[PDB]
RNA sequence: AAUCCCUUCUGCAGCACCGUUUUAGAGCUAGAAAUAGCAAGUUAAAAUAAGGCUAGUCCGUUAUCAACUUGAAAAAGUG
DNA sequence: CAATACCTGGTGCTGCAGGAGGGATG
DNA sequence: CCAGGTATTG
């Protein structure tokens, strides 16, 4: 009674099957619990678990940081109001009270309804004088008169509440925003600065070029093109890119700018290369540009002046437009200016029409009339009838608002002393930001917090530097997320640029080098002293060590050789002692670097230089070693910084020692007799204690629950959910088998609204490219789902193999080609595809695109890569011909990869299963592997199905998952029975090119007959593995079984309370209050809450004026918001809902997808408290499935054999009317959608003359009507069938509730009809 | 299971711009009223998961969940 | 009550830490 | 986008 388990793991399903020795699926009588007449039921041991996808914690994060930002903006306003409190009380004792209650209706207000002044005359006068807040801001900046304290507060609060971005570190001169004069002065500085050949700025419109709204690099390209004799990589072009916003490097010219550390960066660069006024004229021009796009001798507040310009132009253009429409088109006036439902001005101001929609609506009306030329120019400039609060204000830096705030404070502190004293406090309120390396300012109740306090007191924007330890917190920010050595899980990894780590890497690479001379018969390793000599003579004198250097400067000059051959390294050594030479240049003391005593200190310094990024903290930590280096060396040292972390810790590299030998890993790597064992051999050697000590280190950390362990894997949270469910399914199956472990467990893992991503990728690439391909051809995200159009836009409308424009309309004429041919690699993704007019122009179809195409198109390809329209992998594959093209080894590897699962995630799943199955040790204290775990790629079973006609159709039902599992079980098991030597490739354990190509290509031919023998056996054992006369019949019978255990995981719904839309007030009890006292009838609110789970209530409710008690049984949906209160005390909750005399013990909790069975096997699932999903699977017989498969698609190019498939399709055409029949009988029994079924029958009767292929495809479409789960709309040819929904859950209150275990084999059935009174 | 770069998949932190909602921004004239004819419109306040106690410039949408017995829970046991 | 149609919150940026896989050694 | 909530129309 030996058995094996087959598993198919996916992101929404775990298919499972149990097989015996003969590849049969058993069947058992399983006990049934509950109050039903049924006491047991027969189940086949095969099925599939279905579940909704597990989501990422990202949306939670975004919304959580937003919650924090709203809290902190409120606290900003609260600080500002606290500063104003007393003097405002002297002026107006209820001003802030009216501000906070501005949202209430006049009936609910406690003070006068006019907020600012408290009476109508002064309010109307204010709005007449200051129609927008920016009028008041400009007035308060420019005027010299004492102003009302309330208007001052309103201006300062409007600046602080919407304060602009923080993308620039430094100050901003308010004026000097003339692009032209700053570019001219830059040109003068360069010309009189440089030695000869002065640059030309004659007839240049640096203003237009730089100020045009464009990508930084495209404006760079334009300005460079204007300059004769200047490269885009020219030094002056580099300075221009510095001024534009890019980071240039003057390293190559002489062998973001806004970062704060970037100025220290520039200072050390100046130390390295010894006039900079062009830089002081470069960032000045950067300001000029950035400011000029947004906005100076007439005011100190130019931003509010620009907003007032917006307002004035809006007024003038609106007057002109009203007059023009009244004169020329008097009949549309209402529609344009009164109808909020239309996208005219009325919908633009009061409706829901955006600026873009309003423009789309009014462009034809402007083109239709006369005198609309300037208005149309403003429209195409996106500068017509503009509001002031718009989407594009994200460009406004906080320095602008800060300048206006400071101006107002300077004006009004002459009249208000508390403004003079609190000026810097208010400025700080505006400018203060919590640093990213500090995190939440918590006190021990935030699982995300790491900040440590210098003193225990409340943190404010002003005492932040004294209360918050900006030092220790910035250290914790990195150290909490630092990686731990996998071998010693309680040790921190070394910095990637640590001297010890680089020594380790160099010695590990060097210890496997071999060399041959004439005197030697066979190659030899390098001795420890040879390796030390090579390190001291070469690695410590050159950054990179070439094989030529190894042959000449060592084997010739030391060992006195003339011809020696080297193996283990080719051309140049990959490892290098980079930090050694960095420090040798900085400190200039080789004996200090070579003194082993000085290792520690150095490891400290580098650690600092890696751990932090701030200059002050780095200097503070390096102070401990100030006495060791001259001041110049200390300044050069603090300017140097590293990033990145290694994979191994210091204790593993050079700490733990082998008990017998007494030396560390690095000691072995430096000298290991004549074995020269490397790191892997060291930690896997049974004669050394490294293996055992690593084992003893691992265990203590991994004593935690299965869920935590699976959380610690790397992968999508959806596939992690799948993995956890897979493990639980295996546990349940083992329990079903009488706690006997299986012989094999075969696992296969499937491969892994993105249209907006395509749109964003293309928009960014085209605007960075500076192309007008979207002005010429506007496109929507739905059109980008077509492969050819997406390729067209990614290629800027050009052929990729030949210099020639592409025509959009002729996309059907063109070809989509694989960069690496698909006979070699089955890559069908954008990363390996190209749109070209004719694939013939690629060159030869058997390799990488020819060298000629590369020579033609490399520059255009590089332009596409810089705009991120192609990836780096795509570019490399396109230009592989430059580096020899595809070698035969690549040919063999592309095929071995198609059939050997080499993912770390499938390896992790197999390791979990293996460590859960095999737990006993033998007499030699080695593991007893009772259970072998196999990992297969989906292509094996896919090719099996296609070769032996066991086709899958995903749309018919969810059975295929289960079937896949079964097939996986079968094939895998058979495979390792036929070729045990392949265990190393497929079974979890710590155990010519043409040859392996042929072998892996034909690995699955033992199943085929063509003459191979009828019976296939193992060569050595003589055991039978496959009977071609009997076992295929077994597989067919298994795939034809109608009873398959499909179980949809019942899940409590979590997440948001409801839809987020804040609806207008409405006389409906469906509205939910947004605050405790905000009656939705007066204020609006939310609707559409999500039911966490429903509850079966059995009680009485009052009926009629008499309040008589009437017995009821109904489903009450507990919403996500109600859940905590209902669970704290269900009886009080239900009584508050209106129920009386609740039968507490009859309360049944019903999560989403709870299963009910009614009459004639009709099943329903709970979609919520008031809707049901389809609960039955349509078990279509196998012959119909294979017919639908074959007839669904043409058979073209064993193409002569495909004639037999076509003849079978045509000989069994009557199958169509049978399939429809099978559907009809199903629907009438189970679905109960009379109108939809009649429409579908009429549609099938309508197209009986259509070709068989298209009828088959639309019949595939039909199964949406019968699929398990929520109803969905579908299409039969050109007829649309809307979903028939189940808008009532009354019937399930008398049906049979079915509780299912994870496999569905164990059940518990409750006949709810026995509940009532 | 080397380094570099790229891509993709994950986790955390700090910000910005809108959108919505109610109220404020005296609508006028003729109508009994409905309605008609005109004037106007760009701005602001406040909320932005109800809220919680642990009162922090903190926390509140991920992960986990058939039934039944035990347990605070994680989880074990039951065919 | 059952069929029918409509609805559904978005965008942009800065830093950091990691797993992976692909292609090459800048 | 999918699919559960909502009002409107019978
Ligand atoms: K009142
Ligand atoms: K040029
Ligand atoms: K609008
Ligand atoms: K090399
Ligand atoms: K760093
Ligand atoms: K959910
Ligand atoms: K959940
Ligand atoms: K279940
Ligand atoms: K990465
Ligand atoms: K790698
Ligand atoms: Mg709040
Ligand atoms: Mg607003």
């Amino acid at each position: 009674k030996k058995y094996s388990i087959g598993l198919a793991i996916g992101t929404n399903s775990v298919g499972w099957a149990v097989i015996t020795d003969e590849y049969k699926v058993p069947s058992k009588k399983f006990k049934v619990l509950g109050n039903t007449d049924r006491h047991s039921i027969k189940k086949n041991l095969i099925g599939a678990l279905l579940f909704d996808s597990g989501e990422t914690a990202e949306a939670t994060r975004l919304k959580r940081t937003a919650r924090r930002r709203y809290t902190r903006r409120k606290n900003r306003i609260c600080y500002l109001q606290e500063i104003f409190s007393n003097e405002m009380a002297k002026v107006d004792d209820s001003f802030f009270h009216r501000l906070e209650e501005s949202f209430l209706v006049e009936e609910d207000k406690k003070h006068e309804r006019h907020p600012i002044f408290g009476n109508i005359v002064d309010e109307v006068a204010y709005h007449e004088k200051y129609p927008t807040i920016y009028h008041l801001r400009k007035k308060l900046v420019d005027s010299t008169d004492k102003a009302d304290l309330r208007l001052i507060y309103l201006a300062l609060a409007h600046m602080i509440k919407f304060r602009g971005h923080f993308l620039i570190e430094g100050d901003l001169n308010p004026d000097n925003s003339d692009v032209d004069k700053l570019f001219i002065q830059l040109v003068q500085t360069y010309n009189q600065l440089f030695e000869e050949n002065p640059i030309n700025a004659s007839g240049v419109d640096a203003k237009a070029i730089l100020s045009a709204r464009l990508s930084k690099s495209r404006r760079l390209e334009n300005l460079i093109a204007q300059l004769p004799g200047e490269k885009k990589n020219g030094l002056f072009g580099n300075l221009i890119a510095l001024s534009l916003g890019l980071t240039p490097n003057f390293k190559s010219n002489f062998d973001q700018l806004s970062k704060d550390t970037y100025d220290d960066d520039l200072d050390n660069l100046l130390a390295q290369i010894g006039y900079a006024d062009l830089f002081l004229a470069a960032k000045n021009l950067s300001d000029a540009i950035l400011l000029s796009d947004i906005l100076t001798e007439i005011t100190k507040a130019p931003l509010s002046a620009s907003m007032i310009k917006r307002y004035d132009e809006h007024h003038q253009d609106l007057t002109l437009l009203k007059a023009l429409v009244r004169q020329q088109l008097p009949e549309k006036y209402k529609e344009i200016f009164f109808d909020q439902s239309k996208n005219g001005y009325a919908g633009y101001i009061d409706g829901g029409a955006s600026q873009e929609e309003f423009y789309k609506f009014i462009k034809p009306i402007l083109e239709k009339m006369d005198g609309t030329e300037e208005l149309l120019v403003k429209l195409n400039r996106e500068d017509l009838l503009r509001k002031q609060r718009t989407f594009d204000n994200g460009s406004i830096p906080h320095q602008i608002h800060l300048g206006e705030l400071h101006a107002i404070l300077r004006r009004q502190e002459d009249f208000y002393p508390f403004l003079k004293d609190n000026r810097e406090k208010i400025e700080k309120i505006l400018t203060f930001r919590i640093p990213y390396y500090v995190g939440p300012l918590a006190r021990g109740n935030s699982r995300f917090a790491w900040m440590t306090r210098k003193s225990e007191e409340t943190i404010t924007p002003w005492n932040f530097e004294e209360v918050v330890d900006k030092g220790a917190s910035a250290q914790s920010f990195i150290e909490r997320m630092t990686n731990f050595d996998k071998n010693l899980p309680n040790e921190k990894v070394l910095p990637k640029h640590s001297l010890l780590y680089e020594y380790f890497t160099v010695y590990n690479e060097l210890t496997k080098v071999k060399y041959v001379t004439e005197g030697m018969r066979k190659p030899a390793f390098l001795s420890g002293e040879q390796k030390k000599a090579i390190v001291d003579l070469l690695f410590k004198t050159n950054r990179k060590v070439t094989v030529k250097q190894l042959k000449e400067d060592y084997f010739k000059k030391i060992e006195c050789f003339d011809s020696v051959e080297i193996s283990g390294v080719e051309d140049r050594f990959n490892a290098s002692l980079g930090t050694y030479h960095d420090l040798l240049k900085i400190i200039k003391d080789k004996d200090f670097l070579d003194n082993e005593e000085n290792e520690d200190i150095l490891e400290d310094i580098v650690l600092t230089l890696t751990l932090f990024e701030d200059r002050e903290m780095i200097e503070e930590r390096l102070k401990t070693y100030a006495h060791l280096f001259d001041d110049k060396v200390m300044k050069q040292l603090k300017r140097r910084r590293y990033t990145g972390w290694g994979r191994l810790s210091r204790k593993l590299i050079n700490g733990i020692r082998d008990k017998q030998s007494g030396k560390t890993i690095l000691d072995f790597l430096k000298s290991d007799g004549f074995a020269n064992r490397n790191f892997m051999q060291l930690i896997h050697d049974d004669s050394l204690t490294f293996k055992e000590d690593i084992q003893k280190a691992q265990v203590s950390g991994q004593g935690d629950s299965l869920h935590e362990h699976i959380a610690n894997l790397a992968g999508s949270p959806a596939i992690k959910k799948g993995i956890l469910q897979t493990v639980k399914v295996v546990d349940e199956l083992v329990k079903v088998m009488g706690r006997h472990k299986p012989e094999n467990i075969v696992i296969e893992m499937a491969r892994e609204k993105n249209s907006r991503e395509r749109m964003k990728r293309i928009e960014e690439g085209i605007k960075e490219l500076g192309s007008q391909i979207l002005k010429e051809h506007p496109v929507e995200n739905t059109q980008l789902q077509n492969e050819k159009l997406y390729l067209y836009y990614l290629q800027n409308g050009r052929d990729m193999y030949v210099d020639q424009e592409l025509d959009i309309n002729r996309l059907s004429d063109y070809d989509v080609d694989a960069i690496v041919p698909q006979s070699f690699l089955k890559d069908d993704s954008i990363d390996n595809k190209v749109l070209t007019r004719s694939d013939k122009n690629r060159g030869k179809s058997d390799n990488v695109p020819s060298e000629e195409v590369v020579k033609k198109m490399k520059n255009y390809w590089r332009q596409l890569l810089n705009a991120k329209l192609i990836t780096q992998r795509k570019f490399d594959n396109l230009t592989k011909a430059e580096r020899g093209g595809l070698s035969e080894l690549d040919k063999a590897g592309f095929i071995k990869r198609q059939l050997v699962e080499t993912r770390q995630i499938t390896k992790h799943v197999a390791q979990i299963l293996d460590s859960r199955m095999n737990t006993k040790y033998d007499e030699n204290d080695k593991l007893i592997r009772e259970v072998k775990v196999i990992t297969l790629k989906s292509k094996l079973v896919s090719d099996f199905r296609k070769d032996f006609q066991f086709y899958k159709v995903r749309e018919i039902n969810n059975y295929h998952h289960a079937h896949d599992a079964y097939l996986n079980a079968v094939v895998g098991t058979a495979l390792i029975k036929k070729y045990p030597k392949l265990e190393s490739e497929f079974v979890y354990g710590d155990y010519k090119a043409t040859a392996k190509y042929f072998f892996y290509s034909n690995i699955m031919n033992f199943f085929k007959t063509e003459k191979r023998p009828l019976i296939e056996t193992n060569g050595e054992t003589g055991e039978i593995v496959w009977d071609k006369g009997r076992d295929f019949a077994t597989v067919r019978k298994v795939l034809s079984m109608p009873q398959v255990n499909i179980v949809k995981k019942t899940e409590v719904q979590t997440g948001g309370f409801s839809k987020e839309s804040i609806l207008p007030k409405r006389n409906s009890d469906k509205l939910i209050a947004r605050k405790k006292d905000w009656d939705p009838k007066k204020y609006g609110g939310f609707d559409s809450p999500t039911v966490a789970y429903s509850v079966l209530v059995v009680a009485k409710v009052e009926k009629g004026k008499s309040k008589k008690l009437k017995s009821v049984k109904e489903l009450l949906g507990i919403t996500i918001m109600e859940r905590s209160s209902f669970e704290k005390n269900p009886i009080d909750f239900l009584e508050a809902k209106g129920y009386k005399e609740v039968k507490k013990d009859l309360i049944i909790k019903l999560p989403k997808y709870s299963l009910f069975e009614l009459e004639n096997g009709r099943k329903r699932m709970l979609a919520s408290a008031g809707e049901l999903q389809k609960g039955n699977e349509l078990a279509l017989p196998s012959k119909y499935v294979n017919f639908l498969y074959l007839a669904s698609h043409y058979e073209k190019l064993s193409p002569e054999d495909n004639e037999q498939k076509q003849l079978f399709v045509e000989q069994h055409k009557h199958y169509l009317d049978e399939i429809i029949e099978q559907i009809s009988e199903f629907s009438k029994r189970v679905i109960l959608a009379d109108a939809n079924l009649d429409k579908v029958l009429s549609a099938y009767n309508k197209h009986r003359d259509k070709p068989i292929r298209e009828q088959a495809e639309n019949i595939i479409h039909l199964f949406t009507l019968t699929n398990l789960g929520a109803p969905a709309a579908f299409k039969y040819f050109d007829t649309t069938i809307d979903r028939k929904r189940y808008t009532s859950t009354k019937e399930v209150l008398d049906a049979t509730l079915i509780h299912q275990s994870i496999t569905g084999l164990y059940e518990t059935r409750i006949d709810l009809s026995q509940l009532g009174g």
